[PDB]
């Protein structure tokens, strides 16, 4: 065992990744392999998340629900290598495998076709936190690529198609929202190709989010619009009110964010010192660490213990860490291991000078506060450190995000560790020739079909596999 950090984040990421996801206190490794175990640390952010979340939707009116976590067959033969099948209960063999929800499709719509009788029960917009599995066999990671994850998943069904395109762009933005206002995470809005869709939806949309340090993509959240595929599986049906006669199937969607959230965040804006907690969902904001008797002792704490009560007065998420057993500088690593945007620093001299010394995380400088301007000073730091996270993490975005119109050229930026945007034909034949070619998995696979892309096509414009014309613009890259 070290006291800090081992591995260089440019150095060998994945050895960073496990160092800091452990000695931040978040992740905890289980016998089952690509299971892990959400420390409090780690669940916390995912509760400054959830409530976020949460509140937006309801005051969209989407209401929470629990549905069960066991799927019967039939059920899932309605719409499969990747599902958990239960087969026995102790010693004794079940009549027929059940399933462990990997999405809760076929658990919710039967239940959605009975609630379903005329248009005035739609719309129905259901919401549930629990947990899902997909049991694949593919190398896992904490966080990012993982058999158990915890996410929400909204259900949606309307009576007409404009209602559902416009909640996909709305779930949409409450993703990119808790992407760059709470994590401090810059995301492309795009929708996915053919190959890369929902299966049995009409088309999905997603935001993709980059990691400089691997030049890798990642899928944040998705929106999907499943329009009538799935209404016609399981008949959600209503009579039309303005065609007797005449049923109609229900337009439906579906959304989803998970805990993939907290890696990336740990994978963005982490650095060689350990994790870095954006302001907005660090559960300690600011730290407060006594420096520098038995009496003075007592005053160091009795001063600590000031400004931990004037910070909660202004609604700062304030610890005080007054352990006599640990030393200042083991305080000082160890909090800044696990990424406090602040580390309140009071020392016999500085307190004696009505001073503290106040760290920023993102940067390490050392700020000399007054102790009159402490509410109001904290707070703007707590404020900069969020726009600096996110200011710093878009430009590395922007800059490694460029257009490539050759092949030649497409495989030559990928080799920098950038994702490019290229003229594209939509094909899947052609998408897979696009990743076998760059691969010589190494190889780029289709991102988004970005909402703005930087550039847009020209009449004749043809696609980098050179046999069919391009029809759009579409972010490609080596991906998580
Ligand atoms: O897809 C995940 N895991 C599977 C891929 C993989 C790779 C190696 C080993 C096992 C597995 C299972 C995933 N894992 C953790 C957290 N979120 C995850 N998923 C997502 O964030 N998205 C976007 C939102 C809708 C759902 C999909
Ligand atoms: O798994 C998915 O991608 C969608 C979104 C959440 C529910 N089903
Ligand atoms: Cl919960
Ligand atoms: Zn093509």
């Amino acid at each position: 065992t070290r006291l800090g950090l081992e591995a260089k984040k440019e150095e060998n990421l994945a050895d960073w990744y496990s160092q800091v996801i452990t000695k931040s206190e978040m992740i905890e490794y289980h016998d089952i392999s690509g299971c892990y175990i959400l420390r409090p640390w780690a669940y916390a952010i995912w509760e400054a998340i959830k409530d976020f979340f949460d509140a937006e939707i309801k005051k969209l009116g989407v209401e929470n629900c629990y549905f069960p976590m066991f799927v019967s067959q039939s059920a899932l033969e309605k719409e499969a290598p990747e599902v958990a099948w239960v087969t026995r209960s102790g010693k004794t063999e079940l009549a027929e495998p059940i399933a462990i929800r990997p999405t809760s499709e076929t658990v919710m719509y039967p239940a959605y076709a009975k609630w379903v009788q005329s248009h005035r029960d739609l719309p129905i917009k259901l919401n549930q936190w629990c947990n899902v599995v997909r049991w694949e066999f593919k190398h896992p990671q904490p966080f990012l690529r993982t058999r158990e994850f915890l996410w929400q998943e909204g259900h949606s069904a309307f009576a007409t198609m404009e209602e559902a395109a416009e909640e996909v762009l709305q779930i949409l933005d409450l993703y990119a929202q808790v992407y760059e206002e709470l994590l401090a995470i810059p995301v492309v809005k795009g929708r996915k190709t053919e190959k890369e869709k929902f299966a049995g939806g009409d088309y999905t949309t997603t935001i993709e989010a980059f990691i400089s340090a691997s030049g890798r993509a990642i899928q944040g959240g998705t929106s999907h619009h499943l329009g009538q595929n799935f209404s016609k599986m399981f008949e959600i049906v209503f009579e039309d009110p303005k065609i007797p006669g005449e049923k109609q199937f229900a337009y439906q969607n579906s959304w989803g964010l998970t805990t993939r959230t907290i890696g990336v965040m740990t994978m963005v804006h982490g650095d060689n010192m350990g994790l870095v907690l954006p302001p907005r969902v660090a559960c300690v904001q600011v730290v407060i660490i006594p420096c520098g008797s038995e009496e003075d002792k007592e005053a160091l704490i009795a001063k600590c213990n000031d400004y931990r009560r004037r910070l909660l007065s202004v609604n700062i998420r304030v610890r005080a860490d007054l352990r006599d057993n640990y030393s200042p500088g083991w305080k000082f690593n160890h909090w800044e291991l696990k990424g406090v945007p602040i580390r309140l620093e009071v020392g016999p001299r500085d307190m004696k000078s009505c001073q503290f010394v106040a760290v920023r995380r993102d940067t390490g400088e050392k700020l000399t506060v007054a102790e009159n301007e402490a509410e109001t000073k904290l707070q703007a730091i707590l404020e900069d450190i969020q726009v600096t996270l996110f200011t710093r993490a878009s430009e590395d975005l922007k800059t490694h995000m460029v257009v490539a119109n050759t092949m030649e050229d497409f495989q030559k930026i990928l080799d920098s560790g950038k994702i490019v945007q290229i003229p594209f034909c939509g094909e899947i034949d052609c998408e897979d020739w696009i990743k076998k070619t760059t691969a010589r998995s190494m190889g780029a696979k289709s991102l988004c079909i970005p909402f703005k892309p930087l550039c847009e096509l020209q009449p004749g414009a043809k696609c980098v596999c050179g046999k069919n014309p391009a029809k759009y613009y579409t972010l490609f890259g080596r991906s998580y």
